[PDB]
């Protein structure tokens, strides 16, 4: 699982 | 910017 | 697991 | 900055 | 500039 | 997986 | 995994 | 400018 916000 | 891998 | 916040 | 690797 | 690979 | 924000 | 903040 | 390498 990859989860990225900026 | 927050980034996660599980 | 990698988490980063910058 | 926090980055942590588990 | 943010820029991960996984 | 490659992300990149500019 | 390789993350680059500039 | 933070680089991090696991």
């Amino acid at each position: 699982i990859f989860a990225e916000d900026v």
